[PDB]
């Protein structure tokens, strides 16, 4: 089991996206994770060990528990049967009980290729006679973090303590972000321009297609 | 302070609204109470001697810390200055942590008007040199709680435990009782809400503003 | 022809949608039928004799003209070329003048997929030049009908009198509801729900991309 | 009782959204009017004398059965007690069970407050309570028209058989001819809409509800 | 004329929301202005002397040829006939091409009203009939800028070569500076808007209806 | 390079949807083209000779100065990787600064596809290790026309005194036209209607995924 795993396209997306919030999440205790589903070597500069090394760093500076990739091809994710099944097949090892993935809108057709399939694949690994191995498991919480479109977004995570952290494990991609500088500039100020309507520093936006179960007087 | 208050525009609604989650709430150990802004003379077909039974059975059976009505006119609410300051005023009075309104979108005017009502009396009760008596009081939160029209729910709260003490709240009025079918209706909207989210009830909210989750708490 | 079909992925599932809008059109003289698209085989529990009986139960209950089923793989609806082209060939064939298909939101990908198909294989089947035999059909009036996922409706149909049969034909389904019990008082609830903003005791939403051609003044 | 009611800010106004609707009413023999909320003083370009006559000219087309005016401020028109009691007497006095009012959204803001005027109207006049004269009236449907500002419809009424009462029914209004170009383009907005259904011409209409439909029943 | 009017409801609104943009139409010799509707008194944590200062600082800073003030009463913006009349007057002493307005989606009633009053008296100082002095002006386009509130932008303006004055006017009010990490956040939702269209900066605006645009036209 | 692309599923639709800009931009010395995806073979009557006269006088009309063909299958457009490739391929060749593609919400199967291949063949266009021939190539604004669904446009482009080229475009495919007639009268009448929002005669609207740059004071 994790208690947050993040599916992303390719390294360093999930860390875009999410990374405030897995910073959070870990500073709590829980086990977190990050599936990617393709290496991104159309996008990648650098050697195996030299891209490596930065997923490795920037699973470090988040504080993940898992990392792996699917090794789907980058620029090919596709919602078809074989993509399905063995993201289902992930998702039933790792037990998730609660899940990020791209939102669907998006200029990069492997965002929404994974989205898609995020969604196919918890349908799948629910399923008794879906044809994989082990226990039927039934992701409790699915959620959708915006990338390059603009969104609606359905609540926000408080980040401010971990904003710090979110940043250098995105800056990890020293081949990428040295999106770009301006790129990784420009997430940060959506951080500080969402979290100031809800009178926070920073926080991180996300999506879901259900209204969530909220607490009206929990805390932030 | 109160931990929250529903602002109603006559009495029953904010039972009919919100009575799940004011019941959880009390549950919790928050301070809770409804805010009437009329009584609910150009509807209430009981007498206002019964009436007053009714609201002081509804109460109990939440566990409300207040209730209170500012007697504004049924069918007159209205957002205009007269209004606004009065209502801005018991705000800075019971200093409520979260209040619910009524939704803005209604067949019934007064709804969209305590809705309007909320917003503008939320901001008056905040400000310095407003003039108004006491101390300046922020409301941290302010959410929409739906009327008779259609919405786009932000969030549910889960109210599967307190889905009788809801239905014995509404039903309290017993004079009233558009309302049988209505309360019908109103628990077949927690039924079904609630199922997307795979409880058994849930009432849901509006909230012009994304809320602050997070996404790994308990329902 | 027939004056109303529902295309559903599967078995159980246009009963669920629709089941009390067909049992109000064969009360007032229309011809109505069910295409199922698969024939459930990934979530049914029961022998081929037991899943064929329910089937035919909820039929009977709802007073089905037309019964039948595609056989595509359950899991594996997709709107690609060969379900495409054998779903518009079975659109001219039946010649219906009203379809009802799945809403494309949805945690189910082959509700999605079978919405995509519905929409494709009408326009398809509506072709001079389309590879399929027979006369060229062009369906009047498509539909959709909400599963698992919020909406907007665009209209409503008034169903109290016929709630009964909606409720008997799901629960035909004694493999699946004995989604389940609960499952069947929620849809029991939207019903109740929805009619009730109308002044009505139960009534069925569906979703039009267009407006919808209305008498202001018509009998509910 | 009337079938169909359309409320109108000014004359010209209903039939420029509705005629089409209305004379198809009236062809199924249906009692239908106008009700004008004001005179249109701050626009007519006519003398009020001939406006009379543009005014009886354009209900003679449409074969309305009522044309009133309540004789509220062209340019005044806003959502406050006394217009809302005015209106929602007139209601009372016409039974109608289907009313049509402007769309709130314009860059008008009497078509706004038309709009506001209609949703409150038709919920006082059907309270027991309510000071007004008469039995209490409940209006069965309330739909909305759209003036200037673009909509997304909620159905569409099929007018082609009716289109050139309709347009006869605007060029009534000869002092009249924002028109010329204006006509020519509400003309093309129902060729338009109609189009994607597969008719000639239709008018739209926004509803905050769902309609009931009946999915087989005829255009 | 002017050829851009900012309509604000307090001193300092109109450089918060609007500043890139002014500044960007000084730097292509255009007459700019901001109309305040009030004075801001309920919430002016300095004193009117030095208040005016900060205006006059401000106003200079993005090279204003206009800076007037309505004096409405803070906290009393209201879309009455009084304010409606007074505003469409000063439009039609300004004839301001293009006009911004607050967007009426916010927790602050004022900016609400002050959408309102602006749509409102567009409309009344374009009638010939209307009671105002001078000859009536049709404003050409009216766009509205967020506040508090989320908003879906119908256009951005970019402002990468202004953002220091954007900056710069807003920080003129000393005794301001909800601010400091308001004008953060002002700032950051420049640079998050300005990246989706690969440009530093820039301001966001919202239309009801789309704008005429020229696709392969200069940002 | 080409100012201006319009990427159509077949031919005569990107003169159904953007013709008036089309003649506008030529008007005002621009370079425009249309790139076709297919033949339109399962929709054209004619002979070869007779199709393509037909598209060589709608070309004309506009003033075109660029006009192919990739001879994708007609009813068969996809977002697959061969599809996508090729068009990203064209693009890459074109250069172009600005591209019109059909929106996605349509009852035309085709339509939606085509939507999807622009944008994600504007994707790989732009990347380094796509594996295409040539310099990587970034289109700068990608915009959708809208076909037979409704939509909320982002902006409308006047074309007032361009109307008559724009219908004689569409007016060329005379098998086609002679949607029928009254498909084009309902299409000249959505540019009268939504010309005259906006105080003008005649304007084509458009969608955006993303708030234009826009200025304010601008010329119409």
């Amino acid at each position: 089991m994790l208690d947050l795993l993040v599916v992303a396209p390719h390294p360093d997306d999930g860390e875009l996206g999410c990374g405030g919030t897995l910073a959070r999440a870990k500073a709590e205790g829980l086990s977190t994770g990050i599936l990617d589903l393709t290496r991104g070597e159309m996008g990648s500069k650098g050697t195996p060990e030299e891209r490596e090394k930065e997923v490795a760093e920037a699973s470090r500076i988040l504080g993940l528990d898992f990392r792996g990739n699917l090794g789907f091809p980058d620029g090919g994710l596709a919602d078809v049967p074989e993509q399905r099944l063995k993201l289902a097949q992930a998702l039933r090892r790792l037990r998730p009980r609660v899940v990020f993935a791209p939102l669907e809108a998006d200029r990069h057709p492997d965002h929404t290729a994974a989205s898609r399939l995020a969604v196919a694949a918890v349908h799948l690994a629910g399923l008794r006679k879906a044809p994989l191995e082990g226990e039927p498991f039934r992701v409790e919480r699915l959620f959708f973090y915006p990338g390059n479109h603009p969104f609606a977004p359905s609540f926000l995570v408080k980040i401010s303590a971990f904003i710090d952290q979110w940043e250098a494990a995105v800056l990890a991609y020293r081949s990428q972000f040295t999106v770009g500088p301006k790129g990784v500039e420009a997430r940060k100020a959506m951080r500080r321009y969402w979290g100031n309507y809800l009178g926070v520093d920073y926080a991180e936006p996300f999506v879901s297609p259900l209204p969530v179960l909220y607490v009206p007087w929990s805390r932030a």
